[PDB]
């Protein structure tokens, strides 16, 4: 069905664009911090990708509030890399102070049930991983809809209210 | 449970203005739904949350939608706390339908449901029209939502509905 | 299923309304006593409270027996506590001197197949336990007829007439 | 399985009336109550103080459009010689109410009151409705004897409210 | 499955009437012994009286013999020691010489495979057992018809010439 | 094992009659009481006398009406061989009784008469009515041979009753 | 489906007719030699004993072979015996010098697949096999039609001949 | 595999000849069939057995009998090893049929497909008119068989017809 | 398992970049034609687009054997469109003589047996198909060696001559 | 699948080598490339021409660590004969490479070129490398035959890519 809350996150594993470079990563390196892991569609298609760049400009709301935030997506690292590299005017991302993980195996958008078997792209989705790595929010969201800086920052103040 | 895919169906008893009717999805044919979870009556958040959307709910009505909460309680718990006052610890009187789900069919079937205490946790779902599901929101069963929030994803999934 | 007399009594645990109070319990405490365990459909409802009522006023003919008397709903224990706290002029129970079980999971009156998949309340069923966890009595009511008080001690002092 | 909202156990068999072989069953009794009652065996000490008991009380049944059966799992000639057995030397003297054999066992399985450790039926009691939908459930252990008050307070009960 | 004569007879344990009172037994109580097992379809009826009286009144042949017969209903044990006071001329049996032993959980008549399903009762059987519990003779009467204490006799001596 | 109540199982096979072999059927007799009995084997020792007292007496079975049908799992040839050889070698001398053939074990297998371990059947006796119905069984093990006195009694007494 | 060359033969085990007495006989007795083992339908018949006389003048032949002849039917050890006992001018064997085996459960038959489901027969059937137990040749034939010692005895020659 | 039954259906590709052609026992009604298998082509003890029975071929068809050879090669090992001389290892040009089962399934079908290889056992089948299986012969691989037998074998069961 | 030759070739539709443009393309719409499909394992790979790009510049000669070449990736049309507007200077595809293939939803892939489970990118597959749909060349190719027109022209060469 | 970066199946047989029964197996030829190609059938047209190009060049592969194995379905008999025979015949002169014979069909089958229509192999040609893992795939039809340029090309690719 869902996932639910209160019960241990998937756990994911992958290839990232970080800082203009691939690296391996995985949801157990971050083992004692919050992460933000959300997906999106399709690189080269928004056709102005404001939502995750907005996270990116944020992203020291989240860093002091001890949470990663992770973008997601069943393309490439090679795709992500050059949608990466393109500056925002010409349609790219600009350079990102967010990590772009690749799920080219489809099994990381499935594992979060977030998979469309439609155009084999992943809906939007935003999950909510608590330092032990809990699963505490699930927002899924229709392709053309999406998501707010805001109201992200207000529930991890809830649940880290919550927390102590 | 997806996006862009028809909603699941329910069909529940439910109080609405102080009194008892079955009601079902396809009754709100032609309009938004906004259907949402709390995990039992008689408690602390959820009363603050229903109480926050029934009187947010002109805001829902000027935009075409229907508001309904959701328990797994019966009818009689629902109805008993719909006529305790607000400063009782009850709802007052509410302007949108208490939904009760006592067979657990509706939250197993929105995928909801707690095998844990056999509760809720606090799920919101917005559903076109058509009866297609445009949006999941679930949150661990000690955190709230927003009417802002779902107002702003409602004009949003409006605004795209062109 | 019907439960069968002489065959040892489904294990029960869960929450449960005492002194206005929530405490877990289960059928393994009342090892040494009889228990009476009685069910009803809702709360907030008629015929209900003044079956509990009457049970209640009744409780030391049941003590001075060494038997402990039990109700159980499908209702929570917050329904519960909120019932038991309203005074009967409101509707409420007043003040209850027996334990007040909610079976929130359906798994107590699933056990005792009292349950009905109708409207998810169980039947009115009252089940005489001896000391060691044995079945003795089944009762199960329709939903709009109550049970006798004077007639559940009678089964008792029966029971307790053929125990030694 | 076994509740009381739903249709009673058909049940067909041969059963002493008024000193005679005679086929019964549940069907036959519509538009009346039916009081079911089985007992372990015939020729027994508990049991015939029940039979007696109900039979002596027939038209407290009769009075209130009820049908009062007593089932065992012995033969109908077992049944037929301890209804000839004299009230004093431990028969049951000539019996009101018709007394049902099962031999095969298919109205103590069907109503569950069949144990497999013995050949025998626990102290059942089943009220029926006019109707054929089942409505009081009793068993006792073995031991334990039955009031016909109570059969008749409940029978008042479910006679009222409908 | 199917029992026949060389394998060893099926274990049977009930209640029975032994001289007015409840005693439970087993086949293995007999071992040492012959043992002749007959099965009546049910207590206070027409043709089984006489039929088991007749082997109650031989029942010193067979003890001569060697031989322990056991008379099988599906009644209880309330039912057979009532059928064993009532006096014969009531249609009793008056009181017997044989134990009466109650099948009432139906096992034993549908371990011997004398159980007919469409009544709880058992066909008329009779079975030949020897001392190591191994079955000897099997024989199976329409109820209509009874069985002789003569030719149960003639098997008797047959097999005990044998063995 | 089998019950007299129930129609008698069908056997079709190979038998030696007058010294030839004839294809014979339960359904040829009916209108006729038949006795099937079963024997071990051919050339063997108390089978003969068997064959032979019942082969004497066979107007006694004629008067009441009655086939008697000698069966084994030898075949039609073995039958054959047996019949014409004389008293003294073992063999039967003439028989007034029909020799049947069970070389598939087929009609000892369907009467419950088999014998997994030699592969032969015990000494069955079955007494089947005009109608086909089952009415008498009777097996003995092998070192025991049968009454034909029993057997018209029994005969006798169904007639009787019948 | 049928049995194969290069495998080992099914083991066979039973009563077989010896010198005019019973004896209990099984493929292992005869490991270190050949053997032929052959079957026919029934016993008293026509063609049958012609094949098994045919074969038992002949023991001798097989005997220099370091081979053991032995003739298998459905009939029972008594029938064969009784038939070893007729002359051979009354439509009996003569004495046979060869194990006469009754296979009455119809084991060995169908074992070595030449078991006829239709009449309770085996097919007269040949099988050759070696002194380890291995099999070597398989000859079935229809019923009506026999079989020929010399060829027998030239296959033995043969595969002794490769051995 | 009994001798009262009809026999397995056999089709596939024949060398008649020299030349490639589809062959089935159905088209063989009317006539006996004895059909044998040998282990492989360009060996040693097989061709004697085919020639022995294509030299005595006529033998066969005076009883109205038609003599089928057939292996696990394909038609072009048939073919390359029927055209070869006999001096030169090969089988002379031969008077039967050569069957080529490459998909094995008539030798499994007949029960002669050895599995430790590729190859059938020296099966023979002899088969009536009506196509219904009469004799059944399997010899292990080193040992040969008789045309003086088969023909016996042959004139048993036409007597007994 | 693998594909095999004489047998009709799996049936694919697909979004695909033709021209700079979105259009959706099966195989049945190349009856009459010969069809090479080629596989590659992403785009904006390093050295990828060279062997792409030979095929590329040598489209007349299939043009004249009545070959219709089509390359296929598992990345999004928006990949494609992206890398085929991007100059080989930065190494993208210049702008392409032959049809892009999108297979998102890895159904192409999998289907023509190509795809693997590990990286989730498709080896170096290349399938010559007759005009009626039949298979009839299988290459594969281990991701790090390229695939050439010369022998695929052989083989394209040869088919059609035992055609006729 | 049959997919590039797994281990290769693994095959054992019957090889013709100078004439001479050798059996083989994959792992005999750890640390060499080898290069296993299938055609349909021993005694035809094409395939002797491709087996004839790729022995004639062996040395190129010999110098390359390849070890070209050719494979049929038809016996190591039908391979010798074939090998035996002079090319103006037919024949395949005289092989300078393995002539694997599958009679079983395994390698073919495992190899997924084995055509149930047939019981011949599509001609299939499989690189693999040293370490016994796949590296190249290709599967014609059977009319169509293969380039010894080619596969040297491929070789040389791996090896440069490798090193």
């Amino acid at each position: 069905m869902v996932l639910l809350p209160n019960r241990p996150a998937p756990e994911f594993k992958g290839q990232a664009v970080i800082n203009g470079e691939f690296k391996e990563i995985c949801l157990k390196d971050y083992r004692g911090k919050y992460v933000v892991l959300f997906f999106y569609p399709a690189d080269f298609t928004f056709v102005s990708p404001t939502e995750i760049i907005a996270f990116s400009d944020q992203v020291e709301e989240f860093n002091s509030r001890n949470c990663q935030v992770i973008a997601c997506s069943t393309d490439s690292q090679y795709s992500h890399l050059a949608w990466d590299n393109l500056d925002r005017k010409s349609g790219g991302l600009g350079h990102m102070k967010i990590p772009l993980l690749a799920d080219r195996k489809q099994e990381i958008s499935k594992a979060y049930g977030v998979f469309d078997e439609e155009d084999g792209n992943a809906f939007r989705g935003l999950f909510i991983i608590d330092p032990n790595g809990i699963l505490r929010q699930i927002t899924i969201n229709d392709k053309p809809v999406g998501r707010s800086v805001d109201e992200t920052l207000r529930l991890l103040d809830a649940f880290q209210f919550v927390e102590k």
